[PDB]
C-alpha cells in the first residue's frame, strides 16, 4: 500500500493524519508515519514533557490536570458562523467531529480595557475626557481601533474588502486610491508592495503609529507586514466573530486528534504511528522520490540512514524549515538530486513572511489580588449577567498586555488564579531573553540550541517574576513600590517562542510579495523549480496560510493540500470560504 | 617555510598580514594567503566594487574621488593621548606608521543638538525652558547624558571604574552596591549577569529609559547588553579622548595596509597573496592541522578540494562564523576530526555578544539646504574658530540621528553636500528593510542571501529617499508638507549591516557572561574543547574585543593573538592599555 510521511506533530501534521484516515484517503494496508522532534503527552499524564502540540500548550498549575490552567501557547478561536460565512470553519468542524463541542465556552474580553500609557492610567471608555498622552490630534480622544479603521480606509479606498474572497483579491490587486495623499507613496501604488508600518507612519506620523502600537487590541498587528493584507485585517471590515475557548484547554483538541486518528485507523486497517524525540534532519528529491534522514532529539544534527517516501508533509514553520535546509545547503549532494528546500524560488517564497518573536509568562496566584478593593486601577472584568471577562489590560511597557484567567478549573482543585503576561516584538526580544537565566548564573546553553518551548514551559527565574510583579504594580497601583503588595506566585513559568525550532510567535505576510501566489505555490515546492519533476513534498502550517496566528491556518493549508494534491473531498463549505486565496 | 592563512580581508585580517610582514615574523620563504568573500578596490579605480574593507566603506559621490564623500560604514576614531593613556592606541600608531597622520582632522560634534521628540522641537540647551515630553521628573530638564551618568553611578557604587584595567575587573567581579534600591535586583548582585536595559528600566521607569534611548544620541548605547560593561562605558568614567576622522576617507587606511604589506612582503621575500571573490566555506581540525574548503562568490555554498594549513585566522564577525559553522554542523565528519566551530564551548562563547542591526542612508545635495535662512529649526553646526561641527540631530523617529558632512570634496568644481541618516536597533530593522525594494517590484533575492554591504552601497529607492526627506522635513520644518522644499538628492545610497555576512552593525557583550574569560579564550577555540589538540586557529575582530564598534577592537584582538600565540613584540605601550582584558 501507500506510505504517508508527516514531519511535525503540531496542529497541521496531526490534522493531516486525522483527515487522511477519517476522510478515507488512507485505506486498509496504508501507513501514516508521524515524526515529532519533541515529546508531547499524547497518552495521558506521564506520557510526555508537556501537553501537545507545537505552539498550542495548555499548562496546568502543578502539572495537575484538575487545576486552573493558562494557555502557554494559542488560547482561543472564533466559532464558525455558517450564516455569516465567517470564523474558524475547520477548527469549529474538527471540535464538533472530535466530540468536544460540549466543552466550548465564551472567551469574553472587557469593553473597557485599562490603558497604561506614558505613566498615565486611562480606561478606554474615558479617552474622550482623559486624552491619551500622544501628540496625535483627533486620534488621542478615540480608541486606537478608530485610527486603525481610518488608516485601513485610506489604503482600501472604494475596494470591496468585506468577504474573505474580496480580501484575498485585494492582496494581489489592491491599490492605494487615486485620492491617496502622501509625499512617499503615489496614488494607485500596489498595496502589497508597501510596509504597513511604513505607510501607517507616513499617514498618521510617529505619534499616531506609537499610539496605535501601544493602545491597540491583541487583534491589532502594527508590524511592518504586507500593507494590502494588514489594511483588510485591521480595518472596519476585518474578519470577526465570537471568541470561544475549549473548557479544559485547547491542548485536548490535539490529544483527541491523535487518539481519535489512532481509533479510526484501527477500525480502517490503517497503520498510524507517532515516533517522538525524532526529527527530520535533511530532505531532498530524486525526481518524484523524497529522500530523507532522521535525527534523535539527543543528537539532533547527525542524520541516520537515508530513507525514501513518495508522500512527505513538512508540517513545520519557517525557522524549522531553515534548520532542515541548512543540513543540505552546504553539502555535495548525490548526482541526479534536487536540494528542494535550497532552490532559489523556494528560498525566495519562504521569505514571503516576516517573523514576530513572542514570550509568555504564566503566573498562578493563591488569590485574585487584582480584584482587591484598594487596587487603585483594577481591570474592569465585571459583567452583569454572564461571568467575569479575561481583560486585557494594555500598556506601552515591555509587558505589552495582561490577561486574567483567574480560576478556570472545574472548581475541584485548590483554587489558584492565573495571569498571562505578554511580551512581543523585535523591539523587546533582547529585553526579555536575559530574564531567562538566574542572576547568579552564567548562560550554559547556546541560544540557538535552547529548545525550551519544545520541552515545555520553563520555571520563571526570581528576576523574571520580580520584573513581572514590578510591571503589574505600575499598571495596577502606579507605584513600583506596590510590587511588595502582590502575593508571590505559587507557580510561574514561561514560553519564549523566539527560540528554535519555532523562531517566532507569529508569521505575517511580507510586503513585496504576491501573497496568493506564495500561498498557492509554496505548498508543493517542486512547482517553484523550473523543469523539476513534480513530487508529493508539501509545506503546510499556519505560516503560509490566510489565517496566520490561528490554528485555522494550519488546518486550512493542510486541507488545501489534501484537496489539491490528493483529490480529497473537503469537510468545509468552501462556497464563501476559500481555504487559501486563489489567484 | 611557514604559511599563514587569513580568512577575511576586513580591518582585522589586513592588520594581521601587515604586522606579520612589517614586524618580521613572516621571513624570506614564508607565505601569507588572504581570502576575501567580497571584491574590494585595493588597487584604485576598476579593481573592485567598493573601497575596502569589511564594515569600513568610504563612499564618494558619483564614484568621483575628487567629490564629497560620506562614510557609509565606520566614520571616526579617538586619537591616542599617551600622556593620559586614553584613546585608540593601535589605530593611531597604524595611521602614523602608514604615513596617513597628515590626513587626521577633528570630528567635532555640536554641544547644542536639535532634539525632535514626540513632535516637539527642543535644542538641547533649552531643556530647562522646554522639558522633554517624557514623564520622568527632573531627568526631562537635563540632557540624557546626565541620566546615563546617574544610572551608571547607581550600578558601579564606590568601585573604581576609571582605568581600562579597573573596567575589565568590574566586568567579572563588579557587584551592585549595598545601597542598590530595587524590587528586582538584590544589593550585591553580579552586574555582569544583569541586562543594561532591564536595570535601566527598573531604576528609571519606562519613561526614563525611553528618554535616554531617544535623546542620548552620539555613542550612547541602551540595548540590553552586559550591565557591568554598559555601566562603565555609559558613565562619568566612560572611555574618552579627542574624536578624529581621516580626511579623504577611513577606507584609505585599509587600501594602505594592503599596498604597504605587499611592498614590504616583496622586499622581505614573503609570498603575500590576496584572493578575492573567494570565501572560507568550511573549517575543521585534525589534531593541530586546520582543514578547510573554499567557495567562489558565484557559488558560495559549494566547497572545493580540502585544503590544509598550520596557521589560520578567522578574521570575521559572529554572523560570518555562523555561516561557516553551518557547513559542518549537520555533516558526517571524517574520522579523527574536531568540528571546532560547532563544539559546545565554542558555540556557547560565540553567544557571549548580542547583535545590533544598523542601516545608513547616505544623501548628497547640490546645496547645504539645512543652512537656508528660512529653515525653522536648523542644526547648530557653527564653531567661531574653525570648520562646522557635524551635528548630530537626535530624534525619536526610525531615523534616529542625522550627521551633516556638507562639502568635504577635494578639488571638484561642482561640490555636493552630504547627509548621513542613521537607522538602528532591533525595533526598526523590519521598518527599514521594506524601503530597500522599489514600490513597483516584488522581492527577488532571499533576504539571507542578499550580500548588499559586501558588494557596496545600494541605490536608495524612490520610496526610501522620500521617507528620509519626509523625516528631515518634520525635523527641520516641523511640517511633513515641507518635504517639497528639500532639493532632491544628487545621489542617495544605503548600507544595511543587518544583512549577511555582517548580520550586525555592532556587537555588545551579553549579560550572563564572564567577558574577560570569553575575550581571552575564544581567540584560540581549541582551548574551549576538553581533550582537543591545541591548534593555531584563531578568531579575531571587533566582536570579541574590549573596543566593540571600533576598528581599535579589530586591531587589539589581532595584536593580542600575534603577541600571545606567535611571540611578537607589540607595537603598543600596554603599561596603561591592556589589548584585551586579563583575568
Ligand atoms: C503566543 C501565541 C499565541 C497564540 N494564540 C492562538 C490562539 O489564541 N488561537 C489559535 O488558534 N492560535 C493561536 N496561536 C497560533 C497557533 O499556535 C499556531 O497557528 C499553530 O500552533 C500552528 O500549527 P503548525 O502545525 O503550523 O505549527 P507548530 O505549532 O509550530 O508545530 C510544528 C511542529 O513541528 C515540529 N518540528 C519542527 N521541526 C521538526 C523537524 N525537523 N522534525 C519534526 N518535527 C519538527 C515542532 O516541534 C512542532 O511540534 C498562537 C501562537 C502563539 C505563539
Ligand atoms: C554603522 C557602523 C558605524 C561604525 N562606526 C565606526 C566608527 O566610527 N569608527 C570605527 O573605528 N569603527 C566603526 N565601526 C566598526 C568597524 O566597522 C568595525 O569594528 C570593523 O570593521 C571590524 O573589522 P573586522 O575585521 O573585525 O570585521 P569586518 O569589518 O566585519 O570584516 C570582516 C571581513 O570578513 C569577510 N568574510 C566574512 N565571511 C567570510 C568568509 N567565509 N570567507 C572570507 N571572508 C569572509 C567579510 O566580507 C569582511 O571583509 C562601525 C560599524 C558600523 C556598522
Amino acid at each position: 500500500g501507500t506510505t504517508y510521511t508527516i514531519f511535525g506533530a503540531g496542529p497541521a501534521g496531526l490534522y493531516t493524519a486525522w483527515r487522511l484516515v477519517t476522510g478515507g484517503k488512507a485505506v486498509a494496508g496504508d501507513t501514516i508515519q508521524l515524526y515529532e522532534w519533541g515529546d508531547y503527552a499524547f497518552d495521558g499524564p506521564g506520557s510526555g514533557t508537556r501537553l501537545p502540540a507545537g505552539r498550542i500548550v495548555t499548562h496546568f498549575c502543578n502539572d495537575d490536570p484538575k487545576q486552573s490552567y493558562i494557555e502557554a501557547g494559542g488560547m482561543r478561536f472564533i466559532e464558525w458562523d455558517g450564516t455569516k460565512s465567517q470564523g474558524h470553519q475547520l477548527v469549529t468542524l474538527t471540535i464538533q467531529a472530535l466530540g468536544l463541542s460540549g466543552k466550548v465556552i465564551d472567551f469574553n474580553t472587557t469593553d473597557n480595557p485599562l490603558l497604561f500609557l506614558r505613566e498615565e492610567h486611562i480606561y478606554q471608555n474615558d479617552l474622550a475626557t482623559h486624552p491619551a498622552p500622544y501628540n496625535t490630534p483627533g486620534n488621542n480622544e478615540q480608541p486606537a481601533a478608530t485610527l486603525f479603521s481610518n488608516i485601513s480606509a485610506l489604503i482600501t479606498g472604494d475596494a470591496p474588502v468585506s468577504t474573505r474572497t474580496q480580501q484575498c483579491a485585494f492582496y494581489g490587486s489592491g491599490r492605494l486610491p487615486s485620492t491617496f495623499n502622501s509625499f512617499v507613496y503615489p496614488p494607485g501604488s500596489i498595496a502589497g508592495n508597501i510596509g504597513y508600518w511604513n505607510v501607517f507612519y507616513d499617514q498618521a506620523g510617529n505619534e499616531g503609529y506609537e499610539y496605535a502600537a501601544d493602545a491597540g487590541g491583541y487583534t491589532s498587528n502594527v508590524i511592518n507586514w504586507n500593507a494590502a493584507n494588514a489594511a483588510v485585517y485591521n480595518g472596519e471590515f476585518a474578519p470577526g466573530g465570537a471568541f470561544k475557548t475549549v473548557n479544559g484547554g485547547y491542548s485536548q483538541v490535539f490529544v483527541q486528534l491523535y487518539q481519535q486518528t489512532l481509533a479510526a485507523a484501527q477500525e480502517a486497517g490503517v497503520a498510524f504511528t507517532l515516533t517522538q524525540r525524532t526529527r527530520l534532519h535533511s530532505v531532498w528529491l530524486e525526481d518524484d522520490v523524497v529522500n530523507y534522514r532522521l535525527a534523535s532529539a539527543e543528537n539532533p544534527f547527525k542524520g541516520g540512514a537515508v530513507q525514501t517516501t513518495q508522500n512527505a508533509f513538512l508540517a513545520m514553520p519557517p525557522a524549522s524549515l531553515d534548520l532542515v535546509a541548512e543540513a543540505t545547503r552546504y553539502a555535495d549532494m548525490p548526482e541526479g538530486t534536487l536540494d528542494i528546500l535550497n532552490a532559489e524560488g523556494v528560498q525566495l517564497y519562504m521569505d514571503g513572511v516576516i517573523r514576530q518573536p513572542s514570550m509568555r509568562v504564566m503566573l498562578f496566584f493563591d488569590r485574585p489580588w487584582w480584584t482587591d478593593a484598594d487596587v487603585p486601577y483594577p481591570p474592569d472584568l465585571t459583567s452583569d449577567g454572564a461571568p467575569n471577562t479575561f481583560g486585557p489590560t494594555i500598556t506601552d511597557l515591555p509587558l505589552r498586555q495582561v490577561y486574567y484567567f483567574g480560576n478556570n478549573s472545574d472548581g475541584t482543585a485548590n483554587p489558584v488564579y492565573g495571569v498571562l503576561a505578554s511580551y512581543d516584538d523585535m523591539q523587546y526580544v533582547q529585553f526579555w531573553q536575559e530574564l531567562e537565566i538566574d542572576v547568579g548564573e552564567r548562560r550554559k546553553v547556546p541560544i540557538d540550541q535552547d529548545y525550551q518551548v519544545l520541552f515545555g514551559p520553563r520555571k520563571a527565574t526570581d528576576t523574571m517574576i520580580r520584573m513581572v510583579l514590578l510591571e503589574l504594580a505600575k499598571v495596577h497601583w502606579g507605584d513600583p513600590n506596590a510590587a511588595h503588595q502582590i502575593p508571590w506566585p505559587v507557580e510561574a513559568i514561561f514560553n519564549d517562542f523566539s527560540l528554535n525550532p519555532f523562531g517566532a510567535g507569529y508569521h505575517a505576510w511580507a510586503a513585496h510579495y504576491d501573497i496568493c501566489d506564495v500561498m498557492q505555490r509554496i505548498r508543493q515546492p517542486t512547482g517553484l523549480v523550473p523543469g523539476a519533476t513534480a513530487a508529493n513534498l508539501f509545506i503546510i502550517g499556519e505560516a503560509y496560510s490566510n489565517d496566520q496566528a490561528w490554528v485555522e491556518g494550519a488546518f486550512c493549508t493542510a486541507e488545501s493540500v489534501l484537496v489539491d494534491y490528493y483529490g480529497m473531498t473537503t469537510i468545509a463549505d468552501t462556497t464563501n470560504y476559500p481555504l487559501i486565496c486563489a489567484c
